[PDB]
């Protein structure tokens, strides 16, 4: 189950002081788009509303963004992918000026941000992310019907507004955040593809995202699993670790490689 | 040859309604996430079975065609461009079922609701399999010449996108085993920058997007999937469609060369079960 | 000459039967578009009404359709061949239910629909096609001048709605109309060039113009030279011979292979 | 060095006047199809016979550039390369049924069209044009200055609208014409790059100019000289034999291959 | 780890003044050229003066981010594609110095005014090199993920092109030794089609333009370039790199593999 | 330091008729734009009142176009690089139909038009131009800080439009201009790379500047380095002698090949 603990009552005015001492924004090919606070807020209120309704204990279902919110839109006409980047400007979400907040999960003692779980197709992913890392949260969206589904833990997402509603909001609160997958925006990534056939902007939107999760003192693993060639997924892993707080390589259903930044430090295997 | 209505199908059509009615679904490929409008598929199911009962239950293909049935197949409800920035359209994937899905008995046993795609190299032996070994109910026919499989009663000519999910979703609610054969005219239209395998990245996204739908509306449907890919690049696109779709079938030489089928009684790797 | 017969003449009735029946449309990266069935329907009548001025006798000029209709169009603001999909829709040219009337021509017992005439420049195309298949109507499109052009079976055109109301117009009537060559269409094909050299939309429209001969019982023959490499011509052919109801490869002025879909069976060589 | 007007251009005139006026054409590229405004060479046609007339008939070839001759050089009456073909629709012009008028120049019996004249860089096309073809309108056309330009026969051009008024108006006329060089189209055909390294779009504009030419009983000689690797040469060479009427090959200074349609036939070397 | 303004930078900021308005500049990438609004970096500048005068002239790199210190960021003053006719848009190429460059100790002895690039693959050493060995007295975080230089109190972290340019050409020009690492949300959201060694060509003349612009406001800034790039193809695009940079430093396994400097005793290659 | 000698001032008023007499466009992948001589004689004016106001020994800081000049436009809505050929046209700078002045420099006898020095990064092009080449003005585009910035003879321009103003208008005096570099117009051509790894309309442009130097009697040295694969160069160096009056290839600090069009003919090496 989603069981909401007295540690998770205290963060919810911290996680108002988090959201609002900070405005943020996020970009890809296009213009820097706003992220609404108050829509994370309203998300976390609703949570803690139903948690109190409950004995605690939540259902995955009962906690979906569309169910709790009459809308679930987190960005505030339409620009094209291939824009002169004067015209738009560039946007990368500040980093944090204070020491982060330690975490558990995935590691000991790691940093908020974003944990990638990398690995070829049947490589292990899911398996290592719900038998091995054991989600609080098992966020699942563009995935298959698999057992993981049936689960308690797991909340149906639909848009990209939604899956950081979720990530943000319980991750703010202390819950161990996973998602599985992050596949529906990787395989919409418009733009052309650089070094390891992969759009560079990949790198750039994993470090956003990884910050996002810092500054708001967030502890979440995303699966990423990107369209690239059997050799070259060694080089793209590599990148990745430059790009977020922990990283974690799936090969024949075991963990390959990691990498985390820890309070010890930066930990390779 | 005939598609025939059964009492399990009847009682089914309410089923079907509800499924339609409880949760409202779009559809985003490289554009803007675009709604479907259920009442279609409602106002589909209401024909095919009045049509049921002026026949006697038997129905032929041919009248079952939602040109005939509809004054209009449109299913989804001012023009966006396939590279337009990700976050001024946002990311739509049809979301999963929290329950435990509806079993089947085709294309396998146990199998769980959603979609299955035959894949093959050109030759291969798709259309061959999916007629003698997989036996269809309902066998829609799109961008495909002219063939053998076109004379049977079985078959149901569509020409849009709209009207291939009308019929999956409508009879495979109901019950019926529901094939495409094929859906390149969607293939060939796939536009973007081609990624890892020969193939836009969208493909896969709109596999497990169409398999949602169908698992949502307890449909099984077999969809053979032909890419123009090289002879080299096909094990790789076929790995990856497997982590996409709860049953994957690969033709060579006319026959079956790999199977993936996510059943009741776990996901089972080529299986010892002729069709 | 272009002699047409009273077996003609019987068939102006059903063709104007099949136009009607079945309202038909094309795409190809863009919307689909609408065919103006009654522009044909207007052709016939044209020919029919010329034929009666000479002895049934009629010169490949005389029924061009410039010459013939005050307008060309077949197909009835502006659409990027990179739009979405889903905006545009998607849009194939439907089967036959019913069995699809045979001819004699280019095969024996062949189903009525499209036959592409393959092989490297200068590999006999244009000199099988007139010694060989012999057509009773040789439509010719963006090719040089030779000796084909002074034949009185010639017809010359310049636009793709003209091949069109020839293809369907005569080929209803039950003449063995042939085009060579379909190269301004081929060369003008924009997109992303897909396996074998050559845009995956090359082998949709082969399929979606077979089907609306099938569905307008014409057996036509085009000529099919596409910008390949040497060595791939094989696999382009492979892939051709799954989109068209017959297929010729032509090598060193010989026929390489065949493929002919009959009332006896999918016939191979 | 002079360009001289004898009787039988003048005698031309009305018949040049009669070819023009009998059928309206187009052109097209990767855009939409384009008219060619017939009236413009015409009213060159009469400006050059005005000027013959008030000198010996010995005219110098800077005289009789159309922006010298002409207040507007305009023949052509925005689109994307990469639009729907469907929406633009697809042109090429026709073929003539009658048999083409024959010329003794670039070959003998040669028919009315294009030849095209082909080699690498400094295989010594320039130098076969003028010194071995002997051509009586020399247009420079993309060329850095040479001995060529020195010449009475020279016509210095700007635009393709200026290119086609010189060939069709002064060709028609029964004048032996010749294009050195057609690299400012070429360089700016936009496009993806089919099998050769070059745009497949080249190959029926060749055949749409020849056609052009075979249409109004002109014989032009033009350098085509496309950016290919120097293995590809010989590939691209064969497909352009397979779209002009005449082609010619460049080696180290003399010619390697020659292609000619005459009344004959078609003569390879 | 604090930033101290010495009486050599309050000398500097008429000169700083005198530099901004004397020469009228822009910057193009593969649109159309966009003014640089100079009054902003003046701004900022006065700002920064004005906290050093209430603080002992120890100041927090926290405290000088633009995005606190001034109302509205923007440096840059309808939208224009990546692929747009040349001559439509027109070219634009920050102008040179007619006169000897203002000359730095740092990253060099002796170097004059302008960018220095530093270089190298993923985890070869650059952040580990710019921090230990080269000491920058402004360190512009942007684009990089939680590190142990982010609790740094000469860290300034920044989210636009337009405050980078700002601390850079703002600082720099008082003669404060800035770093950027780094450039990374620039470099992976360049639009175009790549060019020899898998990078697009505007790349090359963007440092041009970022180096002679710090090259007329006397600036010293070292920027850590990392573009997607394969592992054999970096020395071709280190030396081309070399040909658009004042200085370039090349970092393979943590320590300095080459390096480049354009100094008043010449130009130094290791 | 620049000196005007009495041969530049009598060459002012045959500048102006040069300028007058023929109207130029220029086009890229758009469409041809126009350049207003009025800005080129404006300058000239400018220059010759400081030269008389000064020695005539004038400073190339004092004679910036941009210091002289109230605007610096010399081109007179927005058109996308991948628009159809046939809407925007094509242009291309027409011939000299007279004799090209001769100059001395860069080499002895050379006609007027553009020269191109070539070569990889670091193979000596700017070494080779200030001590080999020795120009009496040195333009200062798109290039980091170097020792040639403190040189009299240097002029920093920032637009295209000045490069043209400085080369044209003290080009046509008689002065040898030199432009160091052209890499802002270069790295900025976009559109599809052709054999070479490098856009075909580069070789136009090339030859539509040469030409627009010929036609004003300027002898001008541009540093050409595109981006181009080490073992390409020769390849490039190739298609570029056939594209300009003037070439010189750079190799390990020294000159590699060379290529000039003279009055004694064409000279290699
Ligand atoms: N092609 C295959 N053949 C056999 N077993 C496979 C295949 N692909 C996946 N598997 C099995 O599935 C497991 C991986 O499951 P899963 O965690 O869902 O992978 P992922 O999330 O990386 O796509 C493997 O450890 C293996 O037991
Ligand atoms: N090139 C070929 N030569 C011979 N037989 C062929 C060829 N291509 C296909 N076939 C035959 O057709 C069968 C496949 O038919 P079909 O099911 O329609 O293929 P698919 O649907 O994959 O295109 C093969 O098993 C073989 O018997
Ligand atoms: N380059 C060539 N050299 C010699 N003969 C050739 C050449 N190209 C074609 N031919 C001749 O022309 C014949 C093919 O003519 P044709 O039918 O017009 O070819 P296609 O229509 O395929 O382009 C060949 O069989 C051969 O006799
Ligand atoms: N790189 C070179 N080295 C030596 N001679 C050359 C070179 N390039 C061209 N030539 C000379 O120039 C002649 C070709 O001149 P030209 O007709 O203008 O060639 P093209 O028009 O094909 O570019 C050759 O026969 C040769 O004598
Ligand atoms: N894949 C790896 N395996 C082991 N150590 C690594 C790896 N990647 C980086 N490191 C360590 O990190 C150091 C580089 O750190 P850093 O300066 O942050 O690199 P960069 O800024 O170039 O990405 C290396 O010297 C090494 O000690
Ligand atoms: N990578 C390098 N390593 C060492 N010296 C170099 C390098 N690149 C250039 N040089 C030096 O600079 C000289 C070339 O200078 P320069 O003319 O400015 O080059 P460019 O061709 O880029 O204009 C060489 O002769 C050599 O002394
Ligand atoms: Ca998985
Ligand atoms: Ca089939
Ligand atoms: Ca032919
Ligand atoms: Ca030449
Ligand atoms: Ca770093
Ligand atoms: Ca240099």
């Amino acid at each position: 189950p989603i069981v909401v603990t007295q540690a998770h009552i205290d963060r919810v005015g911290i996680a108002a002081d988090l959201l609002d001492a900070s405005p943020v924004s996020l970009q890809v090919l296009g213009r820097p788009t706003a992220i609404n606070t108050v829509v994370i807020k309203t998300y976390i209120a609703a949570v803690m509303e139903l948690a109190s309704k409950q004995g605690g204990s939540l259902a995955g279902v009962d906690i979906r963004p569309s169910v709790l919110l009459k809308d679930t839109a987190i960005f505030t006409a339409d620009v094209e992918s291939d824009v002169d980047v004067l015209d738009t400007g560039i946007y990368s979400v500040p980093g944090l000026a204070r020491k982060p907040v330690t975490h558990r999960w995935p590691s000991e003692g790691i940093y908020s941000g974003v944990t990638a779980l990398m690995g070829a197709t049947g490589s292990g992913k899911s398996i290592t992310l719900n038998e091995k890392l054991r989600p609080d949260v098992l966020i699942r969206w563009g995935e298959v019907a698999e057992a993981y589904d049936e689960l308690d833990t797991a909340v149906h997402i639909s848009t990209l507004d939604e899956m950081l509603i979720v990530c943000i909001g319980l991750g703010a609160l202390g819950f161990n955040v996973a998602v599985d997958s992050v596949r529906p925006l990787l395989f919409r990534l418009k733009g052309a593809a650089s070094a390891g056939g992969i759009v560079a902007v990949f790198y750039s939107l994993l470090t956003d995202i990884s910050n996002l999760f810092t500054q708001y003192d967030c502890s979440v693993v995303m699966v990423v699993n990107p369209m690239v060639d059997a050799e070259k997924i060694e080089y793209v892993f590599g990148q990745v670790m430059a790009s977020t707080v922990g990283a974690i390589l799936c090969a024949d259903g075991n963990v390959s490689r990691t990498m985390f930044r820890t309070n010890k430090g930066r930990i390779f295997n």
